[PDB]
């Protein structure tokens, strides 16, 4: 069973836990790697009801297990706050545009 399903894309708890940690290592040090500059600012235009508190900074969580480095980020993101705790595993898949849609 997947503890997070993004459209197609299955992820478990230590998936979520490797790409939130390399993301915040990278928040922490104010450090960027790829075209749309991740870690960034998720500023929540969907308004999600997340149960920790803002300022949220999305990342990409990768299909192939590997974290990510730079290139193409796919369409699956974990969310983070300033205390390194989870927000929630959003996806662009099923939503229209750049919008998100919360994983499953
Ligand atoms: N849809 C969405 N995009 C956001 C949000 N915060 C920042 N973005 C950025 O706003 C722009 C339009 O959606 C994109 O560059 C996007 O970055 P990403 O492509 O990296 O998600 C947000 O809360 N929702
Ligand atoms: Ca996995
Ligand atoms: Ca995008």
């Amino acid at each position: 069973a997947c503890d997070y399903t993004c459209g197609s894309n299955c992820y478990s708890s230590s998936d979520v836990s490797t790409a939130q940690a390399a993301g915040y290592k990278l928040h922490e040090d104010g450090e960027t790697v790829g075209s749309n500059s991740y870690p960034h600012k998720y500023n929540n235009y969907e308004g999600f009801d997340f149960s920790v508190s803002s300022p949220y900074y999305e990342w990409p969580i990768l299909s192939s297990g590997d974290v990510y480095s730079g290139g193409s980020p796919g369409a699956d993101r974990v969310v983070f706050n300033e205390n390194n705790q989870l927000a929630g595993v959003i996806t662009n898949t099923g939503a229209s545009g750049n919008n998100f849609v919360e994983c499953t």
